[PDB]
């Protein structure tokens, strides 16, 4: 039960549960693989960030 | 039950559950694979970010 | 039950559930594969972001 | 010039040259990306082999 | 010039040259990315081998 | 110049040159990334071998 500003998450016998409320959660997989990646200001393999 | 501004999520015996309320959750897979990627300001393999 | 501004999500024995309310959730798969990708300001393999 | 059993390869100012005579050369790119891949004896992401 | 059994490779100002005569050369890129890969005897991410 | 059984490789101002004659040379990149990979006898991330 909530009284003020907020998010509630309910579940039963699940296989995945996450409630990010402003950050950046990473739970899957990733296999970035590059080569000769030039460029000023680049973000080559960001993979789930906030800015 | 909510009283003020907020999101509620209910489930029962599920296989995936997530409520991002402003961030960036990543849970799947990804296989970015590049080569000779030039370009100033580029974002080569963003893969689920916020800006 | 909600009292103020908000979204409600109800389910029972499902296989996928997510309520993003402003971020960027990624749960599927992806296999970007490029080669010789020039271009200033490019976003080569965005794959589900917000800007 | 050849005298006995063999292969000859001639070129001038090219951008790709390879003569595999029984092995397995790999020079391109690949972005295999799977999920829940069962199966006895499987070869999920072979990507250019010999058997 | 060859006298006996063999392979000859000639080039001039090229960008790729390789002559594997029974092994397995790998020169490109690869981004295998799997999840929950069962299976006895499997070869999940072979990526250019000989057997 | 060759006199007996053998392979010759000639080049001029190139960017890649290799002649494996039975081993296994690796020169590219690779980003294998797995999760929960069962299986007796498996070879999960072979990445360019001989057997």
């Amino acid at each position: 039960e909530g009284v003020v500003h907020g998010v509630a998450t309910v579940a039963e016998k699940t296989k995945e549960q996450v409630t990010n409320v402003g950050g950046a959660v990473v739970t899957g997989v990733t296999a970035v693989a590059q080569k000769t990646v030039e460029g000023a200001g680049s973000i080559a393999a960001a993979t789930g960030f906030v800015k």
